[PDB]
């Protein structure tokens, strides 16, 4: 009947069809005291499909950034330095990417980096191999995945079974100087574990959009030279927020 | 005649005025594209960087990491673009230009371009739509130069180029310093005609002038296009064979 958009595509679709006199509420980025509700992002309702490509484009970005150290080369140049040897990087062609959770973003990531000649292996408890083989991902168990990977990237939801999906046990099986990406949720990579991997050279780089705490209190990872980061930007494009603004409003009419 | 390796090269090579001063000199051996060269020695590595630069421009990754590293969390400031459905202009359609094209095509990008000695039908084969340079400029969200440094290619992007570009055209140069007119690119960056630029290369290396490296909407590297373990290895052999 009456809905507030706490936080222009949404207002229009909803009208076409201070929360004291409100039936519904909409947001993007709701405490127990505050309590149909809708989130523009990934009876409560959200827009699962809206941020899929935009989160998937960031990941490919993180991957190439980790391969050629672009954000650490930029900061070097901006400090007036010309540091050639330091930033000797890695070629993606013929490397093996490991992808955890092959939902909406996993396959978008996988196909894209296939274009760069990356061999894409993967693992997912629900998505079948018949489905993964259709977008060039050979599914194997996690124990056959670790020692093959030059890069590993995570596109699973945050559950107990994924909370610490990459820990010390997993790093111990990976190739020396594995590179790692988390553009999904804070906690799927154990932050405790990723520092130790970084500190011993076991992990060669890391690209984080997400932290168990946001903003992260402990700065051990952010400040580490071989760690590049963003302030949870996976879903920060004009394209994505347009599509999430609609997907939510279309449902509210339904 | 013996051989001398001045610059920093990959071991495999060894195992397997200046010109004027040397009477014994018959052959200068270059490890790269830039007399013998390694034409397809470091094309991929270069293409892979170019593609990274486009990515970093689209989502302000270098800047965002600096922001985090300065103990800042500012979501609003780092609003980025989605490459899917955007148009990438590829000036020069050789080894690198086509490898860039097929990689970015995979992000659902429209690839238009220009190369004089490459026909529209050949570029068609690797997915790039050749049109006259005038028609190119206004269609582009993203421009990348992959030409040799030539008189004609010196300031190939100039004030006349940006005149015909979209408000907020983001530009990449992992080819040579000068191909993009540095003076032009700064004026464009200042008027916000060019939303941002990404540079591997400079007219002076290192550059004396800091206007472009310092600009907030510019990203940089100290000529890291050929700077992968794999690329230097291939080139090293690829010239030691020649
Ligand atoms: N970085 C951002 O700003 C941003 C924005 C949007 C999405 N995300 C996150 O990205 C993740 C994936 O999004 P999506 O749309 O691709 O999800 P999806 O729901 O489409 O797919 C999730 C997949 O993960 C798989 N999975 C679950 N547990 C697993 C495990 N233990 N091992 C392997 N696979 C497992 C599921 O079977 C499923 O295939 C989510 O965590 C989502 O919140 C982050
Ligand atoms: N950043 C780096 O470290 C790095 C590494 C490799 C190569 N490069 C440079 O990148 C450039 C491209 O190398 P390549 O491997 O593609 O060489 P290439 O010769 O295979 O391709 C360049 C193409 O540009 C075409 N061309 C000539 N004049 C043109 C014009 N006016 N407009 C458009 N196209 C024109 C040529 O005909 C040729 O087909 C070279 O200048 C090379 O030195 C840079």
């Amino acid at each position: 009947r009456k809905v507030l958009i706490s936080d222009p595509c949404c207002r229009k679709i909803l009208q076409d069809g201070e929360l004291q006199d409100c039936e519904g509420l909409i947001v993007r980025s709701v405490t127990a005291d505050v309590i149909v509700v809708g989130r523009a992002g990934t009876l409560v309702m959200n827009t699962p499909n809206g941020n899929s490509l935009s989160a998937a484009e960031l990941t490919c970005g993180m991957i190439m950034c980790l391969a050629r150290q672009i954000p650490q080369a930029t900061a070097s140049m901006k400090d007036g330095k010309w540091e050639r040897k330091k930033f000797m990087g890695t070629e993606l062609n013929g490397k093996t990417l490991g992808i955890l959770g092959l939902g909406r973003i996993g396959r978008e990531v996988a196909t894209r980096m296939q274009s760069f000649g990356m061999k894409t292996i993967g693992y997912d408890p629900i998505i079948s191999p018949e489905v993964s083989a259709s977008f060039g991902v050979q599914q194997l168990p996690l124990e056959e995945i670790w020692p093959l990977c030059d890069f590993i990237t995570v596109h699973t939801p945050l559950l107990p079974s994924t909370t610490g999906l990459l820990n010390d046990n997993t790093f111990a099986q990976c190739k020396k100087g594995v590179r790692v990406v988390n553009c999904a949720r804070g906690g799927i990579v154990d932050e405790g574990a990723l520092l130790r991997a970084l500190q011993s050279g076991q992990c060669a780089g890391a690209a984080l959009d997400v932290f168990t705490e946001e903003p992260p209190r402990d700065r051990a990872l952010v400040d580490h030279e071989n760690v590049i980061s963003c302030p949870h930007l996976g879903a920060s494009t004009k394209e994505a927020q347009s599509r999430c603004g609609e997907e939510i409003a279309v449902q509210f009419v339904d």
